[PDB]
């Protein structure tokens, strides 16, 4: 691993088994939510509950009541990660409406499904997470003080892959090259082609560690399904 990643992994132990809220940055597609469960996992209470991940990105207007605070019969993301863990993903995407409802449950700790009358009490562990910087969104009105105020108390900053280097991204890359071919089967193969893992390291990856599984999984159904290192098939893949 890098020196990066264990400074990281190293506050997660730190600050993973406490009840306070969590603000993770990031690029897309480096591992936030991987991150947000390691920390629901870490939690002695809250890892017997569930881990309800959300895209508030990807929540159509019309549909932000049903998911969120449910109907009176639909359970909503509150309810669902109760004793559990909340992530929200792109929790910049929030429109301002929808960010003081978050905020409201965050204080009065209840929800009011959709036709109730009574509304009903939700405790859940909050990691949400960015690709923003949430200060300048505050300081241009597109993201609520209170809000921002609130969900950033502890902060972690996980490193994209360019920034873990190039002896972080060949080990990743054959991890799950072994993953998907099998590590008995790896082993009656030749040895993994130096042009290959040397691409990879010289690489840049914008999708980041998704991207890299990706050309793992690629590369592995290659292999699997060519019984070797087929150098035109995997060529093509770079």
């Amino acid at each position: 691993h890098s020196e990066s990643m264990q400074a990281l992994l190293h506050e997660v132990d730190t600050f993973a088994d406490c009840d306070t809220n969590v603000l993770l940055h990031g690029e897309t597609g480096v591992g936030k939510e991987r991150i947000a469960q390691l920390l629901h996992e870490k939690h002695s209470r809250y890892r017997h509950g569930e881990f309800v991940p959300v895209n508030c990105g990807a929540i159509p207007d019309g549909l932000f009541e049903s998911l969120f605070f449910g109907h009176a019969a639909h359970k909503g993301y509150f309810e669902q990660a109760a004793g559990g863990t909340l992530f929200l993903d792109e929790v910049g995407d929030l429109p301002l409406y929808q960010q003081v409802k978050l905020l409201r449950v965050l204080e009065d700790g209840a929800v009011l499904r959709v036709g109730a009358t009574a509304p009903v009490k939700v405790d859940f562990r909050l990691v949400a997470a960015s690709n923003k910087k949430l200060p300048q969104l505050v300081k241009e009105g597109l993201f609520r003080a209170d809000l921002y105020y609130r969900l950033a108390v502890i902060e972690l900053s996980i490193p994209s892959l360019e920034e873990r280097g190039a002896v972080d991204k060949i080990a990743l890359f054959k991890s799950f090259v072994a993953q998907v071919v099998g590590e008995e089967r790896l082993a009656e193969l030749s040895d993994l082609p130096y042009w290959l893992t040397d691409s990879v390291a010289d690489s840049y990856f914008p999708g980041n560690v998704r991207e890299l599984r990706n050309l793992a999984e690629r590369v592995g159904v290659t292999v699997r399904q060519t019984g070797g290192w087929d150098a035109a098939r995997l060529q093509r893949l770079i």
